[PDB]
């Protein structure tokens, strides 16, 4: 071919040398490492062995499956992970599911088995029968989970959903409310699923049934169209719990839009609790639900598990209600005839003044 | 939103023939490939149609490059190559060089670059990428090496343009950190237009990208009295910032302080009130990047620096400052509040 | 292999089409097959032979969606000649292998949810009375209206398209009889008279409310949007399949099913006397002139 | 015996059903048999795989009714392998046996229609844009407002539905863009923008003109009665049983033929708005309903 002892006699340095830098940079002065990796890239020498270039002096190598990094959460949890990975000089990969469901993500586990990786993280949302499938899939090869359910028998890391629904439900029931919406997730998505059973749960224990119930697709507009929707069939509830922070970002702005106060009108909770969610207007209660470590963790525990001790267990991480300023013990008080006729007029001035 | 149905019939030719094009030559005199390429190009068509590539890129915390990567990836498995990402803690160049070094030793085929980098450090890297092609999109315009950006000159000349026409004379700057060469561009962009239009900025801040850092920067420009009727943010997320400080410190958005951002994020038409803002669509500048860095790595391409147009979305932050008496538009939403409390009455 | 027959009213009817796609479609995940034998119409004689045809082509299952009075029912059951065999649209009183939706609840919910609004003054519009499913719905609304000590104010007949239901209503409306609500025998009626009522001057649900009946995707965009009865067609269907495969191995109810329905409350239910200038009236004269403002130069 | 196949979308679908039905219909009159095979879903291996069906059980001739590409509908094509083809979806400018409405005829009426009221500016609300029905529709709309020197102010997309219809046309009056006229994709689309238009304090017609496609039963009794494009479907579908028979028989066009449409005008359709009040009567009319408000 074009070889190890070309790359050496025309760039003037052994085969020690050349071989050393093939690996990683170690015993050749920096500056020798230009006269090698020039001389390798003007005669378009590579390995083999590919996987004989990451052959020591040990790896775990780790595959990701993974929903879109677009998805802000899903990117939170692999940048932690890419991240803790290499603090232990171990490898990610990662393969993003461009949708949907089962087969999809079954793809991207063969794919990453093919790249013979040591370990998988599944940060995909499956519901428990699939994750099954999927674990099945796995082969001899140990398999973290992060995101189930049905409960399951499999290694898997998440988020307490019990708690959450648990905390906002007091949260509201503990300052008062009794006329309460609920703003779910599609229901397709297990995450959102669970969240609403939870939310169900929970006031059927304080003796409360919700007075609506609605299913936006997780982004902020939905959450404006369907709070709209709700308010213009007259139903008009003291509080809202919503799915994740987005939405309840446009709940909040259809509500505002509605002539209606966030908190003192109608009290909002959210979910995740996003970096942005501190400056909503106003600040919005939610959530708490820390990605960064829900990633950092999920590293350990595979290195761990790739070496036959750690729970083969379920894990359950906590979370936590971060109180601000969209929760206020309920109001019905609303401007009188007289005060809005006022404003009314108001505004017949201010009109009559145009062209 | 263009078809291919609109391709053709404004360029002249059938569907067949634009059909022929959008796969490969085939029996095409190039000649007539001019009049469907260019009418591609001039409606903004974008067709359905080993190579190993790496991408150093900021953290994909971060929201703008996830969203590269993400388009990145997915546009790079259509194709049939792998990417390889390595990711970048933290600042500067020598940070930078590393994560190139790195995706080198895997033995990568082409290199994309998605981390801000100034000129002169730019070049640094580029001298590291040493005999492999290598594509940034973070740079400046000036640039000699292969690049994709957006126009940072559009993007503050119609900010600054949108609220000169709207009749503003007080203005407020709010850059990102200086350490990011895209703040810095914004920023000089600003001072630019703003001094064609006779102007000079009554304030300037410095956040970190944060909307916190918009609050708490804002807040104290507010509370050193300084008091201006538009502010020109360099993001949307502390352009978000800014609204709460305004609106928390007794004032109304775009009736009293005009604010514009810049990005323009999924959540900023929600935004309370919903958010005029630039327009940079990540998505494509990401799966530009590769179509370019895989032409690059076959010897052909725009060895060029390219720039990618942006565009002003006009939403509620904006309006004529409150010396004017309010418009039409904005007495019609207010009457539309009132209308929808009435509603909820009874006696 | 299981391969089944079905007798079904025009596909170009909304009805039947739902049904049949639900049940070709549920076949193919039971890996079975489908042979529709379509009846253009009418009655009894029609629908036997579409049997007939079925049964020369060695259907091992039978399944009747077209609409037949329970006495007609027996004979094409008659007919069928030991092969099984499951019918869509009988009544609930029947020997047979049935499954249909329960029309006495559906009259009784609309019925019910008019009277507890507080409505004395209320006029019928059903559907064409040669239809089984028509007489059905207008018994059902008799029966229950009266067990509230209630005679409608008028009865009328459409027969399924809108058109229809803003012809009854004009013709009703022009010889002066002004109910405050109407119960009608489909969406499409419902439809129709809403026009009727707008097009007279009138306003639907403030002065006369209506009830529909089947919800389909589009009374969610009625104007204003239209309260009614949901029958979920779809799952009929599939229902049937389920249904007929189990009969074809001797086991399933060999009885008659009925399959629940629910109202639907929105917007073309209030109760009566509402009268004039309501805050919601004010609140659309405000909301019309703040377009007519946006319209304006600064 | 003459034995014939027929791909089709859901029977779900309204229009799907209307074909198939006159298909059958037909076929039946003529002695001979249909036999369907539904396609869910989407795009052209599920397609192909339906044919592949039909192909097993040994049909004489086949009509595709599922919307394909051009390009699809040439793969399509080679899988019937020697057996007739008749396909009721692709465009006017296939090489192919095909029989479908005019695209062509039905935007440019539309838009003839409204420019000639004296309409400039317009929004389009087009079908999900996965679909070739909803692109060449929506192609077709803006080659007519091109050659009227005419760039819509607005374009939306949505999935057939009534409540899609409604949801971005409320989308649209929200952002405060406000057309004096709106192109859409099919009657239950219009539906919802009627709704939506009317829901945000506007008249249909006198303010803002809506126009249809498809004139389905229902839209004659919308409120007001719809101005929208004739499709006749149980005619598409008889006919192309007559032309199936046909090209079996190795006769008939082997051609692509087209089928007529028409503007079918009611009430959704007026001159745009030539007038406005003066500040001071609305100021005035403003007074009057603070009145009214205060004593509730």
């Amino acid at each position: 071919p074009v070889t190890l002892y070309d790359v050496a006699e025309y760039a003037g340095v052994s085969y020690q040398t050349v071989s050393r830098v093939v690996n990683q940079a170690s015993h050749v002065s920096a500056k020798t490492r230009e006269k090698v990796e020039a001389a390798m890239a003007e005669l378009n020498y590579i390995p083999n062995r590919v996987a004989q270039q990451l052959a020591g002096k040990q790896s775990l190598l780790i595959g990701v499956a993974t929903s879109s990094l677009a998805l802000h959460a899903p990117s939170q949890i692999v940048a932690a992970i890419k991240s803790r990975a290499d603090q232990l000089g171990a490898s990610v990969v990662v393969s993003m599911v461009e949708r949907s469901g089962v087969e999809a993500c079954k793809a991207a586990v063969h794919n990453l088995l093919a790249q013979r990786v040591s370990g998988l993280i599944i940060n995909y949302p499956l519901d428990d029968q699939d994750a099954i499938a999927v674990e099945a899939a796995c082969t001899n090869v140990p398999a973290l989970f992060l995101t189930a359910s049905d409960q399951t028998p499999l290694n898997s890391i998440i988020f307490s959903h019990e708690d959450g629904t648990r905390l906002g439900v007091e949260h509201l029931v503990a300052l008062g409310h009794q006329q309460i919406a609920l703003l779910a997730g599609p229901l397709s998505s297990v995450d959102a699923r669970l969240r609403l059973a939870g939310w169900h749960k929970y006031l059927t224990r304080n003796q409360i049934q919700p007075i609506a119930e609605r299913e936006g697709d997780w982004s902020a507009m939905s959450g404006f169209q369907q709070t709209m929707q709700m308010l213009n069939e007259g139903i008009v509830p003291t509080a809202m719990l919503v799915a994740n922070d987005q939405m309840a970002l446009g709940a909040m702005r259809a509500i505002t839009e509605s002539g209606l106060r966030v908190g003192a009108d109608i009290s909002v909770v959210g979910y995740d609790d996003t970096e942005d969610s501190s400056c909503y207007i106003p600040p919005l209660t939610t959530i708490k639900q820390d990605f960064r470590l829900l990633g950092q963790t999920s590293v350990d525990r595979l290195l761990q598990l790739s070496q036959g001790q750690a729970v083969k267990g379920n894990q359950l991480l906590p979370v936590s209600l971060v109180k601000r300023k969209t929760t206020l013990a309920p109001n019905t008080q609303t401007a009188s005839p007289r005060a809005l006729a006022d404003s009314l007029m108001q505004l017949a001035r201010q009109v009559s003044r145009l062209e």
